[PDB]
């Protein structure tokens, strides 16, 4: 199981770690990808997880974008989790850069809810340009299944743990 986690709450765990090591590794129930709503894994942690599997996660994905039409902003849906996961959940947080609505960070976590444990990025974190500190504090007040979370930015890492509450 999970293992080398700091315990920020009764339910939220976080690491220092790639979340693709992190995966292969555990090889947990659910991981989750940071997706957008076409489930166009380019970059950041959808990029990196879709590579890990050898571009099977994209394949899938088109497969469930034909059939099913895009994700909504907040939404979700499980797919396989390939070598990385038993599922992995593709949940899409705001994308700031694209001029999301922030608000619907808790929408994006409340899927987190529908699952018992977790293995998941910050969600709007990084590429999706939230404040990775806002992200963390929406995870703690929504998520209420337990959730460990893989900072790969060990100086953001430092930050969010130095400044938690």
């Amino acid at each position: 199981s999970f293992s080398g986690y700091l315990k920020l709450t009764d339910n939220v765990y976080i690491k220092n770690a790639d979340i693709v090591e992190e995966a292969k590794k555990v090889k947990p129930t659910v991981v989750v990808n940071a997706a957008n709503v076409y489930l166009k894994h380019g970059g950041g942690v959808a990029g990196a997880l879709n590579k890990a599997t050898n571009n099977a996660m994209q394949v899938e994905s088109d497969d469930y974008i034909a059939t099913n039409g895009p994700l909504k902003v907040g939404g979700s849906c499980v797919l396989s989790g390939h070598n990385l996961a038993k599922h992995c959940l593709h949940v899409v947080g705001p994308n700031v850069n694209k001029g999301e609505d922030i608000q619907l960070l808790k929408s994006a976590y409340e899927n987190f809810n529908q699952h018992e444990v977790l293995l998941a990025p910050l969600l709007s974190a990084g590429i999706f340009g939230a404040d990775p500190i806002h992200s963390l504090r929406v995870c703690v007040d929504t998520v209420r299944t337990n959730v460990y979370l893989a900072v790969f930015d060990k100086n953001l890492y430092d930050k969010l743990v130095s400044s938690f509450l």
